[PDB]
């Protein structure tokens, strides 16, 4: 995240933070609950990633720190992939993670409502990731204000990149504001009617709040119907 603030302890419930035990334990992802056992997050998270067995789920944390060789964590029974998937930059850049154990609900820890079919402005982009380009995970979870930029308005940007409707561009005309490597994952939160929604999942964008370089983020509302098949029974 750059040029945010920390966070509240238990500000942002959904948030988790997804760790890989290979080669050595460290912060993979960001990722949002939205159910007793689904973790939401994006697709490219996992390349070269074998066995869900080298994920670690961590949830209402507030500071890396937190987490030791003794802390506990959800293990992930099932790596859920979205069949299209191919380029984070192409799109569907969407995953899902059945944990292993049950998540009880908390002040720390709770869902976020997924965006409504219906719907298709106060938003957040929050993490652990990068403050700039070049830079290091940050131990207490950022957070970031961003406005929504239409697609048309991220298009002209990216001339090279062909943004689809499955994807929502937020940032600053002159950036500051952005995610950063090790968002990934991660949410973006809106809030309408005083109601959570997560509205995307930090995917890509070139650098890290440059001008004119709003970040690239999935478009959730256009995979409900394909989170409901995956988490039907
Ligand atoms: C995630 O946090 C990560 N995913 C995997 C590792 S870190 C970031 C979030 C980017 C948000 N950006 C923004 N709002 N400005 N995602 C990525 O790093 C993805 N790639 C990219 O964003 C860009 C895309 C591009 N056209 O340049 N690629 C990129 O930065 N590539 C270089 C090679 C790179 C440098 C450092 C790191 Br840690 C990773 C990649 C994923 C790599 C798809």
């Amino acid at each position: 995240i750059v040029g945010g603030t920390a966070s509240v302890r238990g500000e942002w419930p959904w948030q988790v933070t997804l760790h890989t035990t290979s080669p050595t334990q460290r912060h993979l992802c960001g990722g949002s609950i939205i159910g007793n056992q689904w973790i939401l997050t994006a697709a490219h998270c996992f390349y070269g990633v074998e066995s869900p067995k080298i994920l670690r789920v961590y949830s209402g944390i507030l500071n890396q720190s937190e987490i030791a060789e003794d802390t506990s964590f959800f293990g992930v029974q099932e790596i859920i992939i979205h069949d299209q998937y191919k380029m984070a930059e192409s799109g569907y850049d969407i995953a899902l993670l059945k944990l292993e154990t049950t998540v009880n609900y908390t002040d720390s820890q709770r869902p976020i409502s997924l965006p409504s079919k219906g719907d298709r402005t106060d938003c957040w982009v929050t993490g652990w990731g990068y403050r700039k380009l070049r830079d290091k995970i940050q131990n207490t979870l950022q957070k970031a204000k961003i406005p929504l930029v239409t697609n048309e308005e991220c298009q002209k940007r990216y001339r090279g990149h062909k943004i689809t409707h499955k994807m929502i561009c937020a940032g600053y005309r002159e950036g500051g504001k952005d995610a950063c490597k090790g968002d990934s994952g991660g949410p973006l939160s809106c809030k309408h009617n005083e109601v959570w929604h997560l509205v995307g999942i930090t995917s890509w964008g070139e650098g890290c709040a440059q001008r004119e370089r709003p970040g690239v983020y999935t478009n959730v509302v256009e995979y409900v119907d394909w989170i409901l098949e995956k988490t039907q029974a």
